[PDB]
């Protein structure tokens, strides 16, 4: 039997970087949505297992926020505008399974801030918090600064929104069970590792992120994933948890690293050109969600 599926989410549900894309050549180019996202690879996995999806829609789309479940996304560069992703549920679809969140917290303007390379032109989306201040003294601005408020700000976007985005799907896919996907752990429990280069790369896996802001990194991660857990909760969602099992797969943890580094290169090229990672998952991070989500959704239909 078939189980109805859709997937939705932002870029680490897309998977920026993994490359071919899907939909080279139309208007979801932009949404850079890997061919072989771990959606993709979850449904071979389960299929083996004998559990089969029928994928309706995976609308993943990378600059993604949550409020984009329910509101058009525009594109860059006037690509052109994505219809709400909560059009692709149907009311017969059974499993809803994506990570939304990351971009509403805006990790990609927490990213910036502490990086003047960041803060230079970039498919990465997003403005400083305060462009101003300098990338330099982010661990402070976001510790005690004007960004610690800021912060607080956020989160409290965040929880009412993934509240909101638990209450659409119940809406719209009655009969369905929903997953929301946790994002992985950035940077390790023992930053000095961050120090190095991984094997083979000439850049630090965080480039010119002042060694000191990398612990308030994952100080505001464990948070966007607490806020995630609390919200499935109490929304009657399920819960993959990927921070806490990513320990050591890090963006630091040299070659059993899942991140693919902030200037490290993709498999995207643009016009003669590798597109950086950006802190996205890459093959083996991409593995482990793919194996982690194949895990929960078996729990779940048992």
């Amino acid at each position: 039997d078939p189980v109805p599926t859709v997937f939705f989410g932002d870029s680490y549900t897309a998977n920026f970087g993994i490359a071919p894309v899907t939909n080279q050549d139309s208007e979801r180019g932009w949404c850079f949505q890997a061919k072989e996202n771990y959606p993709a690879v979850a449904t071979r996995s389960l299929a083996d297992k004998g559990i089969t999806l029928d994928v309706q829609a995976d609308v993943s789309c990378g600059g993604a926020l949550i409020h984009h479940f329910w509101e058009k996304q525009e594109l860059p560069f006037g690509a052109g505008e994505l219809p709400p992703q909560q059009d692709a549920l149907k009311q017969d679809t059974q499993l809803t399974v994506g990570s939304l969140g990351g971009n509403t917290l805006g990790f990609n303007r927490i990213l910036k801030q502490c990086s003047d390379e960041l803060r230079k032109p970039s498919l990465l989306p997003g403005d400083p918090v305060d462009g101003d201040e300098p990338a330099a003294k982010c661990g402070e601005f976001f510790g005690t600064g004007d960004g610690k408020q800021w912060l607080d700000d956020q989160f409290e976007r965040v929880g009412a929104e993934l509240e909101e985005l638990l209450d659409r799907i119940g809406y719209f896919a009655p009969d369905a069970k929903r997953v929301l996907v946790g994002y992985p752990r950035l940077v390790p429990e023992d930053t000095t590792k961050c120090l190095t280069a991984a094997p083979g790369q000439t850049q630090l896996p965080f480039a010119d992120i002042p060694q000191d802001a990398l612990p308030v990194l994952d100080q505001i991660q464990k948070r966007l994933n607490d806020a995630m857990k609390k919200a499935a909760a109490d929304g009657g969602a399920d819960f993959v948890d990927l921070y806490a099992g990513t320990g050591a797969n890090t963006a630091c943890d040299g070659a059993d690293r899942g991140i693919g580094g902030l200037l490290e290169d993709s498999q995207l090229e643009l016009l003669g050109t590798k597109i950086p990672w950006y802190a996205h998952p890459n093959d083996k991070g991409r593995d482990i969600q793919a194996k982690q989500v194949a895990d929960k959704i078996e729990e779940i239909l048992n």
